[PDB]
Order: C-alpha cells, then sequence, then structure tokens
C-alpha cells in the first residue's frame, strides 16, 4: 500500500511562495510556438502540496548516500521539475524507471524549466491537449506537475540509452544548433523525490 501523506501548504506560507516563485520564473518561450505546451506567459496556481512518505523518503536517502561516496561526497542535488500523464501513480509509488517507456532514452525526465515539463502534462509533444477540449493550449482544465528533488551525481553530457554512462549518475542533454533548454534524465527512481504536487493552470496572455 501506499504511505503517502498530501500536506497542504496554504498560500501565505513560505515555502509555497517560494515553489511558486521558482514555477514562475522559470518559464520560457520555446520553439514550437507554445504548440505542445500551449501559450502562456504565467500560470494560475490552484495548489501546492508536500508529499510525505517515510518509505520513500528513506529510498531517496540511501541512494544518494551511494552517489556521494561514489562521487567524491557530492550527490549534486538540484531542484527539478517533472510533467507526465503519470502524476499521481509517482506520488504514491514514487518514480519507477521500470515505467520508462519511449524521446531521448529509456529514463525519467526533469527540466529546470517548468514550462518545458508542462510540455509532457498532456503527453509526449503534448498530446492531443486536455481531454474534455482536446485543447493543449486550455485555460480551462486542471493541470499537475512535480517540482522534485534529484540526485544527479557526476552528469554525463551528451542519443538514446539504458542507463547512465560509467562513472555517472544521471544524463543531461544541454542547449547547444540542437535543444533549447537543458534536459535532466535519471535511470534511477530512487534519485528523484517527488517533493511538491502542484495543481495549477495556465493564464491566457
Ligand atoms: O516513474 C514513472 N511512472 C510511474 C511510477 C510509479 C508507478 C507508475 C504506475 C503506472 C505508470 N507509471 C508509474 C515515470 C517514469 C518515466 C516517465 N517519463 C519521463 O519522465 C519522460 C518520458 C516518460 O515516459 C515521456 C517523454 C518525456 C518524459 C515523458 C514518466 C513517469
Ligand atoms: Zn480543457
Amino acid at each position: 500500500a501506499s504511505g503517502t501523506i498530501l500536506l497542504d501548504l496554504a498560500p501565505e506560507d513560505k515555502e509555497y511562495q517560494s515553489v511558486e516563485e521558482e514555477m514562475q520564473s522559470t518559464i520560457r518561450e520555446h520553439r514550437d510556438g507554445g504548440n505542445a505546451g500551449g501559450i502562456f506567459n504565467r500560470y494560475n496556481v490552484i495548489r501546492i502540496q508536500k508529499v510525505v512518505n517515510k518509505k520513500l523518503r528513506e529510498r531517496f536517502c540511501h541512494r544518494q548516500k551511494e552517489v556521494s561516496e561514489e562521487n567524491h561526497n557530492h550527490h549534486n542535488e538540484r531542484m527539478l521539475f517533472h510533467g507526465s500523464p503519470f502524476i499521481n501513480a509517482i506520488i504514491h509509488k514514487g518514480f519507477d524507471e521500470r515505467h520508462a517507456y519511449i524521446m531521448f532514452g529509456a529514463g525519467i525526465y526533469f527540466a529546470e524549466n517548468s514550462s518545458k515539463s508542462n510540455q509532457y502534462v498532456y503527453g509526449i509533444g503534448g498530446g492531443t491537449g486536455c481531454p474534455t477540449h482536446k485543447d493543449r493550449s486550455c485555460y480551462i482544465c486542471h493541470r499537475q506537475m512535480l517540482f522534485c528533488r534529484v540526485t544527479l551525481g557526476k552528469s554525463f553530457l551528451q542519443m538514446k540509452m539504458a542507463h547512465a554512462p560509467p562513472g555517472h549518475h544521471s544524463v543531461i542533454g544541454r542547449p547547444s544548433n540542437g535543444l533549447a533548454y537543458a534536459e535532466y534524465v535519471i535511470y534511477r527512481g530512487e534519485q528523484a523525490y517527488p517533493e511538491y504536487l502542484i495543481t495549477y493552470q495556465i493564464m491566457k496572455p
């Protein structure tokens, strides 16, 4: 069963404010002209909850400990965004690499820009948007994403692979041409904790 408890953050909470700040301030314009994630300069944040799960926390702490001693006591933790159709499963069971499907590999994908993760909320390339209106840019329907602690360890900089390279703990596609914004990939579910569940809407400009 799940040992997951959702704690509601009051909007007047400072923690609530730091999270939304991170989410708002990392919005970027993407190459697709808003095709996948929609068109917006801002979110409307409805809810932000802390995911509390003890066994999950320990699995994260145990792995981070291992990565640390593998990487000169640097676990290289970053707060990163995740988007996918499987948020509800993740807050209950945790990220699972066995659930990774076919992108740029068979791993778990994170973005430093919330708007990039927002592109995955309704599927790869935004699917066909919200269920009701089939609108990738719907300003009505509610969306969710995650703000996660991720153990990057020693990252590899690069197209499709199964695991991190020898001596590494994560793969990062850095902008170059090539990518517009960084993508962070891990191939072990316990190297990310789904810290905050964010429920939101995109706002019409
Ligand atoms: O941990 C994941 N899913 C799940 C965890 C635990 C229980 C589950 C039960 C059912 C389904 N998924 C579960 C999960 C793993 C990888 C992805 N994932 C990505 O992060 C990349 C790809 C993917 O499948 C897809 C293309 C880019 C993004 C979205 C999504 C969810
Ligand atoms: Zn809709």
